[PDB]
């Protein structure tokens, strides 16, 4: 550990050639995304054999005995898989292959073509249906499979195709179809758009086609489904239906996907993945362009996966809410009212979509601002949903197991956005992100703009480069520390890497080296000052030191004990080095401001020192008042935030984030740090818990701990708002303050009082700063 460990590190990723390579990757990705974000190449989605077969059914509008879109028949004839099914070869999902294959067989028969493909298709369906022994063999189900497959199979039955219609699994599907159809309000089908519009081809006996046009989408589709739209067209001859089908053929050529467009969801997924991979700083322009488009279509009724959907989609809406708010767009949690009743619903559609909607709801709820009760309700609801999902057999399907769904749900539930280490989360996501990820709707599909090899290549390389740069900084840190004189204070533990980690794990960009360095110096000094005032020094000694603090005079130290003479000299040097660097960056005088800050901090220590000597137990109000100042976070944060390369803070701007006595960023961080620290420790000078109990002699320790949390939770919401709030404060500065708070909250998470785990601390440093990602 310390000096020897860090100086043993020799990372190759520091060479400029790696950053040059990363820049090529950035350019390639910008080129790849351009059609999606700026051009007309939006909605890049794979073919749906199932939907293509429905479109292939449409007869020529000229009344001749041939398909209107003969290219779709040719596509089907040419795209059968080796095993006789149709679908995406890389991923096998039984329900997807069954549905698509039966769909293709029937249309080939309609047009009396593809005898061999038909024979092979029928064989696939028959043989695979006969492998299903019990329900747990069916695997994950494509959207509305239980509704559609029985009706498609009855079509085959009327043609007397050689299929096993009398299998128990077939009877069970019909049973499930009835169960679904029973809860259907049929009169409302025509009045209120609903998810069933996505699958009208499966409920043809139920729908009055003469009434269905009222819930048609503006583009002529029925909930963006080519199959569902083709079905309505063949029943009605509706001109807008045909226009939608034409538009998809024009876009894709000789096939159609199972959803179109996916313009909103796709843009949000691109942004989400770029952000989670930790590579967002390279794509500011593209992310803004993507979210600007989503925001244009953001409305009080929520959003669908496509901008023309006549009903909102929880998955897309919750994802949009989170990304928009995170990028400082003004959105209101009242949009979640669109997904309520009587509260929340979303337990109807296909399983993966439902789970995705709730994971997104859960994540969105953590971005709550003060007074947003709907998000508290949302969090509770989504948590309960996800814990229940873990216990469902569907979660353990072959398909879901292959994608580690249960693991993903568990990770989300144990992970608090506020108590997260940013660099570590990006590192972990690089290890989970899948370039060839397959999604489920009416069929299995992929979105190559979202899931691709380049994103991951850049993610891993960028992480390694940043880490190698930090490793070189850590050599500088440990080298400075060794010669600094701080090691002479043997009453204080040496923690330079822990303090470096505190800032570096969140403020990681290469240009902020000085910020990280000075922040680390101040934190090392403070841990000595803290031990000196609250443990090692006597009140008479500490009184002398505190007088020296007032005087700012090196000559005055002749009065101090030897160890304090040294401590004062180091303190004085660090304060003024920081001040000099701040004045250089800011272009204005800051020595007096820093000096006042240090005086207030240490006078806070002295007040505490007086309390300790007197065995005085403060009121909670007194404890918190002192603690916000003496916890030391304010002056530490100032020693980093004012020295960020290129980030100018006027007095006016600074007061928006730093102002003793006001609930601004530095004050909230101080309060959160003090109380989170207490909740985590205190059981291992009185703490906030003990103080409250002196204030309320009758109350229990349990009540006391609950009260501290009742203070913490509101503070965290305020911190989030202060961070994300639109204003003219350089965002990099707000983010540095916020991210330092997040890492602090990681250190003190799950406050039971038993103390901080040193092994967890070292493990975080290992993961973040020491061990590279394998390439
Ligand atoms: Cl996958
Ligand atoms: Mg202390
Ligand atoms: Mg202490
Ligand atoms: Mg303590």
């Amino acid at each position: 550990w310390g000096y020897d460990l860090v100086h043993s590190l020799k990372s190759p990723y520091i060479d400029s050639s790696y950053r040059e390579r990363a820049e090529v990757l950035v350019s390639e990705i910008k080129a790849m995304l351009n059609p999606a974000i700026t051009g007309d190449g939006e909605s890049m989605i794979t073919p749906s054999a199932y939907d293509t077969a429905w479109v292939a059914r449409v007869p020529a509008i000229d009344g001749s005995a041939r398909p209107q879109f003969p290219q779709t028949v040719d596509w089907i004839l040419k795209n059968q898989l080796k095993d006789g099914s149709w679908g995406i070869q890389s991923h096998f999902l039984l329900s997807d292959r069954l549905l698509a294959t039966l769909s293709c067989v029937l249309v080939l028969l309609k047009w009396n073509v593809g005898d061999l493909q038909v024979e092979q298709g029928i064989e696939f369906i028959k043989s695979n249906l006969e492998l299903v022994k019990d329900e747990t063999d069916q695997d994950s189900l494509v959207t509305d499979f239980e509704i559609i497959f029985p009706s498609l199979l009855r079509e085959a039955q009327s043609l007397r195709l050689g299929l096993p219609y009398d299998l128990p699994y077939i009877h069970l599907l019909q049973t499930k179809r009835q169960e679904r159809l029973a809860k259907l309000s049929r009169e409302e089908i025509y009045a209120v758009p609903s998810p069933l519009l996505y699958s009208l081809e499966g409920i043809q006996d139920i729908v009055e086609w003469e009434r269905i046009m009222e819930v048609q989408s503006q583009d002529g589709s029925f909930l963006s489904s080519p199959a569902s739209t083709a079905c309505v067209f063949m029943h009605t001859g509706d001109a807008k239906c045909l226009e939608f089908l034409n538009s998809v053929m024009i876009k894709f050529g000789n096939f159609v996907p199972c959803l179109y467009p996916v313009d909103l969801l796709e843009r949000l997924l691109i942004v989400d993945n770029i952000v989670r991979l930790g590579i967002y700083r390279h794509f500011e322009k593209e992310i803004k362009e993507a979210l600007d488009y989503v925001y244009r279509h953001w409305n009080e009724r929520g959003i669908g996966w496509g901008r023309l959907n006549p009903i909102a989609d929880l998955e897309t809406t919750a994802l949009g809410f989170r990304l928009l708010r995170l990028h400082r767009y003004n959105v209101s949690p009242a949009i979640f009212d669109n997904f309520k009743d009587a509260k929340f619903i979303c337990s109807t559609g296909q399983f993966n979509k439902d789970v995705a909607s709730m994971l997104n709801l859960y994540r969105a709820s953590q971005l709550a601002f003060p007074g947003e009760n709907i998000l508290d309700e949302a969090k509770s609801f989504a948590t309960k949903y996800l814990r229940e999902a873990l216990e469902k057999s569907e979660t353990s399907s072959a398909w879901n197991n292959k994608q580690n769904l249960s693991q993903e749900i568990k990770y989300a539930l144990k992970t608090s956005w506020h108590a997260s280490v940013p660099r570590v989360e990006a590192k972990r996501y690089c290890q989970v992100y899948r370039p060839d990820y397959a999604r489920i709707a009416k069929c299995v599909y992929k979105l190559p703009y979202v899931n691709n090899e380049k994103f991951l290549e850049l993610g891993k390389l960028d992480f390694n480069i940043i880490q190698s740069i930090h490793q070189e900084e850590m050599k500088n840190v440990t080298s400075w520390f060794r010669d600094s004189g701080l090691p002479l204070f043997t009453f204080a533990r040496e923690r330079p890497l822990e303090f470096y980690f505190l800032v570096a794990a969140g403020t990681y960009e290469p240009q902020y080296a000085k910020c990280r360095f000075l922040f680390t110096k101040v934190a090392c000094l403070q841990t000595v000052l803290d031990d000196m005032y609250d443990t090692y020094g006597t009140l008479d000694e500490l009184k002398l030191f505190t007088e020296a603090v007032r005087r700012w005079d090196l000559s005055f130290t002749e009065n101090l004990p030897d160890y304090m003479k040294l401590c004062y000299q180091i303190y004085y040097d660090i304060v003024h080095e920081v001040a000099w660097e701040a004045e250089k960056e800011q272009g204005r005088e800051l020595v007096s401001f820093f000096r006042k800050g240090w005086e207030d901090y240490l006078l806070g220590y002295y007040e505490e020192a007086e309390w300790l000597a007197a065995e005085y137990v403060p009121t909670l109000d007194e404890y918190i008042k002192n603690g916000i100042t003496s916890i030391g976070q304010r002056i530490l944060l100032l020693s980093g935030v004012l020295i960020m390369d290129g980030q100018l803070l006027s007095q006016e701007a600074l007061e928006k984030v730093d102002y003793p006595g006001r609930r601004v960023l530095t004050e909230l961080n101080s309060l959160i740090s003090r109380l989170a620290d207490d909740t985590k420790t205190y059981k291992a000078l009185a703490s906030s818990i003990e103080c409250y109990m002196k204030d309320h002699p009758e109350c229990t320790e349990e009540e006391a701990l609950d009260h501290i949390y009742s203070i913490l939770e509101p503070a965290v919401k305020e911190l989030t708002r202060e961070f994300l709030k639109p204003d003219d404060v350089p965002f990099a500065c707000k983010k540095m303050l916020f991210e330092e708070t997040r890492v602090t909250m990681v250190i003190f998470k799950d406050g039971d009082g038993f103390g901080v785990s040193k092994l967890e601390v070292k493990d975080h440093i290992k993961e973040c700063l020491i061990e590279p990602l394998p390439l």
